[PDB]
C-alpha cells in the first residue's frame, strides 16, 4: 500500500532499455528517443502517480534524459514542498 523503500527510476525504467549503467549510452537524448512510446511513460506514470502522485504526462516524460529519472525519482527530493519556490526579488 505504502513504499518504505524506492529505487531510483533508472532501475526501472532504464531497465526497461536494459540499461543503467550507460556505458555507452548517451545521456542527452530525450526519453522518447530512448523508445518511449507505450510502456515508458505506462510505467512511468503508474509509478509516479502512486509513489508520489507526480502525474507528469508524455509530453514532460519524453524529455526526461534516463539519469533525469532517478532525480525526480521522488526520494529525497521533495524535502518541503518538492523544489519550493520561493525567491525574494
Amino acid at each position: 500500500g505504502d513504499g518504505e523503500a524506492q529505487r531510483d527510476l533508472v532501475k526501472a525504467v532504464a531497465h526497461i532499455l536494459g540499461i543503467r549503467d550507460l556505458a555507452g549510452i548517451n545521456l542527452d537524448s530525450s526519453l522518447a528517443d530512448l523508445g518511449l512510446d507505450s510502456l515508458m511513460g505506462v510505467e512511468v506514470r503508474q509509478i509516479l502517480e502512486r509513489e508520489h502522485d507526480l502525474v507528469l504526462p508524455i509530453r514532460e516524460v519524453r524529455q526526461l534524459t534516463l539519469r533525469k529519472l532517478q532525480e525526480m525519482s521522488s526520494k529525497a527530493g521533495s524535502d518541503t514542498e518538492l523544489a519550493a519556490p520561493k525567491s525574494k526579488n
